[PDB]
């Protein structure tokens, strides 16, 4: 069977994916986890395949497996969003330290991943028209006439998800062992970028959009204050990102 | 802004959505209707006016679901709705007594306390309408404690006792935290008691902090210091109890004292 075939394959991926080697997890690899969400409009084998892993055993191998959670919710077919819901209590289960077992010390980092990504979840299930990636154009494309007042309620979420964000990437960098490089550690930072970035935008474009065209839009002050106060703050998390070599490597750092 | 009577009418369905008998956080779109409308036409009347015919004494969700929306609004309405308020102490008064007891449900406990908490808020904003609803953090203020420190010491002690009853009051719902059901509508009342314990906490610590430096007078303000520090450690225990609460963390984000 050429089902057989596509099972074995995505088997294949998630091994990789979450292996021994402390670096990135292999992009072709998560790459491939995304694809196979699209291809079959399904993240089933996906979670059941992360379950079946050794992957507690090393607590590398369970920062590894949350890098590649995060990039397939953010990037995967949308029902791998609503499929994540069920896993909320595995998920939550990553957060232990049995084994690893703070020799490198990551006990902390998967704490605060599993924190932030059922932080994420929470958010979807709250708001179940966004994609992974919160893109506004497909956000409004969805329906005629918004609700500003949604609106409103939605940027303020997305602001309390933006806040998780920037506490967790300082986390990271205060994991940063001065000689021999983090290259795991700072592959973490990749998808957080692309978190923190796909926030920004939508609450850029939404914030706008709400403000009507004259008059002093006293209302949405707080909004303002607070996109503002984010705005500096990610603007000091991207230039960080910016001197690390080995994350410039990966992805572009946006400007801002 | 629209027709001023179909403006009310419309506001009337947000009231009553917000207000509804469902055991759930008051409909966010529908508070935040309220809100913006008292920015629209500048005035909390028609909000106020609107409540009054609108049924909530006979269900006592329905009644903490009003105090909490009453809460929202005057947080974060214009900022004419505090004045506004305060004609309608009495009736905010009349939610709590014609005495009920416990309820079914056990919101009793929970909608008297939350009437003293918010005539406890609208004293404070009457005596100090230097502040706005929420505490949004304002440096004037400690630059108004250094000038007249008298004063300032009068609105630390003012802004401790609000401080006292919004600890009382969560205690309160914590207590009433049941293991069937979500919680939801007793988590949804914490919210905003996290973001006005937390700008309280902000402007006691920049007024005392100030006064200190200008005055010179450590033995005089040594009571606010001892009171400053028996209340940081109460909020700390308050944000750590929050933190767990997976709807509240979703909605606000807890400071790290």
């Amino acid at each position: 069977l050429d089902h057989a075939k596509a099972e074995a394959e995505l088997a294949i991926n998630i091994k990789k994916a979450t292996s021994p080697e402390e670096t990135a997890p292999k992009r072709k690899h998560v790459r491939s986890c995304i694809v196979y969400t699209w291809d079959h409009k399904s993240s089933l084998s996906f979670w059941a395949g992360l379950k079946v892993q050794p992957i507690l055993a090393d607590e590398v191998q369970t920062f590894k497996a949350l890098i590649t959670i995060h990039k397939v919710l953010q990037e995967g077919h949308p029902v791998t969003l609503r499929e994540a819901m069920a896993n909320r209590g595995w998920i939550d289960s990553l957060s232990r330290g049995m084994m690893g077992e703070g020799v490198r010390g990551y006990g902390p980092l998967i704490r605060e991943y599993v924190h932030f990504l059922l932080a994420k979840l929470s958010f979807h299930k709250q708001h179940p028209e966004f994609n992974g990636t919160f893109e506004y154009e497909e956000y409004i494309s969805l329906k005629a006439i918004h609700d500003p007042n949604e609106g409103y309620e939605t940027i303020t979420d997305l602001m309390t998800l933006q806040d998780k964000i920037d506490q967790f990437q300082k986390l990271i960098f205060s994991h940063f062992r001065h000689i021999g490089n983090n290259e795991c550690r700072i592959s973490a930072l990749v998808p957080l970028v692309a978190e923190s970035y796909g926030i920004y935008k939508f609450i850029t474009s939404m914030l706008r959009a709400m403000h009507s065209s004259t008059g002093d839009n006293e209302a949405l002050e707080p909004l303002r204050q607070r996109y503002d106060a984010q705005h500096y703050r990610l603007v000091k998390f991207y230039y960080e990102c910016s001197n690390l070599r080995y994350l410039t490597s990966l992805i572009t750092i946006p400007k801002l």
